[PDB]
């Protein structure tokens, strides 16, 4: 089914998901001179400190660290939000070569890779009735550039090769997500889409001004990483990103 070859990556998605062609699909470029400046968006507010990480899993489009979200521990207010958004797992999009691999570009440019940390709003009960809403789901997206190493990182670089195909988890508790985190909160702001299947229109995107930088030898490991499950031909787990999808009459915010 869906994946990111030539033959079912995602110019194709919208056979099995008709909503890729729609009105508030994800990634877009963000345009920088266009962006609203609104001084009404209020600072965002990210409280991490009681994170509690599960594990580590390959699913087979990306690896995701999975956080225990039954009680608010790790959670996301402030910003274009209202309500608390809680922390259920993050995941990476990375290229095969430096110069890509973000999904979000600005002013056309990408980058090497797109950290996004996914949230859902509580008021919705669980995160499946909230992706049942147009206000469900809060992704925070941090661009990486390479360039030195990102500490915080490393424990999720060297956990890697205990996950190398399709299927693999291992346990990964006790990892601090702040570690990730620019210093500036800074964020443009628009409403979009998942950006893999199903491409559902849930989510409030957060997309971090300041870029974290992260070794080549750190994305490197990424790209070590499989599509296929164990026994099936290797496929390096490189360049699962999404295109930019036209913005068509939505407006990126600023707070900046
Ligand atoms: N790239 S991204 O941040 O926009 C995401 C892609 C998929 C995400 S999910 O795992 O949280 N939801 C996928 C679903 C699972 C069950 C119902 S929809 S978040
Ligand atoms: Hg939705
Ligand atoms: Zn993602």
């Amino acid at each position: 089914h869906w994946g990111y070859g030539k033959h079912n990556g995602p110019e194709h998605w919208h056979k099995d998901f008709p909503i890729a062609k729609g009105e508030r699909q994800s990634p877009v470029d963000i345009d920088t001179h266009t962006a609203k400046y609104d001084p009404s968006l209020k600072p965002l507010s990210v409280s991490y400190d009681q994170a509690t990480s599960l594990r580590i899993l390959n699913n087979g489009h990306a690896f995701n660290v999975e956080f225990d979200d039954s009680q608010d521990k790790a959670v996301l207010k402030g910003g274009p939000l209202d309500g608390t958004y809680r922390l259920i797992q993050f995941h990476f999009h990375w290229g095969s070569l430096d110069g890509q691999g973000s999904e979000h570009t600005v002013d056309k440019k990408k980058y090497a890779a797109e950290l996004h940390l996914v949230h859902w709003n509580t008021k919705y009960g669980d995160f499946g009735k909230a992706v049942q809403q147009p206000d469900g789901l809060a992704v925070l997206g941090i661009f990486l550039k390479v360039g030195s190493a990102k500490p915080g990182l490393q424990k999720v670089v060297d956990v890697l090769d205990s996950i190398k195909t399709k299927g693999k988890s291992a346990d990964f508790t006790n990892f601090d997500p702040r570690g990730l985190l620019p210093e500036s909160l800074d964020y443009w702001t628009y409403p979009g889409s998942l950006t893999t299947p199903p491409l559902l229109e849930c989510v409030t995107w957060i997309v971090l001004k300041e870029p974290i930088s992260v070794s080549s030898e750190q994305v490197l490991k990424f790209r070590k990483l499989n599509f296929n499950g164990e026994g099936e031909p290797e496929e390096l787990m490189v360049d699962n990103w999404r295109p930019a999808q036209p913005l068509k009459n939505r407006q990126i915010k600023a707070s900046f």
